[PDB]
């Protein structure tokens, strides 16, 4: 088991690549501000975590920002706030201002040189295609929710990618998933055969278990650096 027995990284992006929840305390600061009270990064992730679950559907909404908007109504009525109309939009389009974690543009270049990349988001393409330009890298296969018409952790998201691979010549087998979250990636990862990569990024939604994980590295760094040593014998 070798991070050189693989010649695709499937890759989760939000978690993994870009930090989310930096994006989220972000983009809740003019709401939060307007309380006039100071949230830990904690509590704010908490108060978006709880609104944000109500929203959760079968079938994918075409457009994220929906999610965000709907999650912005329901925070500031939690607030004792008013919604304001241009706050919304802000808070709404805030995906693209999401930041990557420091370390994840040059892993990728890096990464990008020995691997074909590919990403399953369940944020929607034109949302990724801003955030893409953050990070560094094209990537050789993009696979969205909208696209297979469930959220991760369905097991059609995982079929729909591992079909797509094979019939642009990556058999199962040479495939490592590579992923923070236990719950949406890396369960469905082991009911699908692939082998995992678990980013962990602050570790230390809930997994009905802990899946299998081949590899663990803290950061997308850490992966790149271990296949630099991988190479030196």
């Amino acid at each position: 088991m070798q991070l050189t027995d693989f010649k695709a990284l499937t890759f989760d992006c939000y978690g993994t690549l870009i930090d989310w929840e930096t994006g989220i305390v972000n983009a809740l600061q003019p709401l939060a501000k307007r309380t006039g009270k100071t949230f830990t990064s904690d509590e704010l992730l908490e108060v978006f975590g709880r609104n944000e679950s109500p929203q959760q559907t079968e079938t994918p909404g075409a457009l994220y920002q929906d999610i965000l908007r709907a999650v912005y109504d329901r925070i500031a009525k939690e607030w004792g706030l008013e919604p304001d109309a241009a706050e919304r939009e802000e808070f709404g389009t805030s995906v693209k201002n999401w930041p990557a974690f420091p370390d994840t543009v040059e892993a990728l270049q890096y990464l990008k040189k020995h691997y074909k990349l590919v990403i399953l988001s369940n944020i929607d393409r034109n949302e990724f295609k801003l955030s893409n330009a953050k990070l560094g890298v094209e990537f050789d296969h993009i696979i969205t929710a909208q696209d297979v018409g469930s959220y991760k952790p369905n097991p059609n998201n995982f079929t729909y990618m591992i079909d797509a691979l094979a019939k642009a010549g990556i058999e199962k087998k040479d495939i490592l998933h590579t992923a923070e979250s236990l719950y949406h990636d890396h369960i469905p990862a082991n009911d699908a055969g692939l082998v995992s990569a678990w980013i962990y990024r602050r570790h230390g939604h809930v997994p009905s278990r802990m899946p299998n994980v081949d590899f663990r590295f803290n950061s997308m760094g850490e992966m790149a650096e271990a296949h630099k040593q991988a190479l030196k014998g």
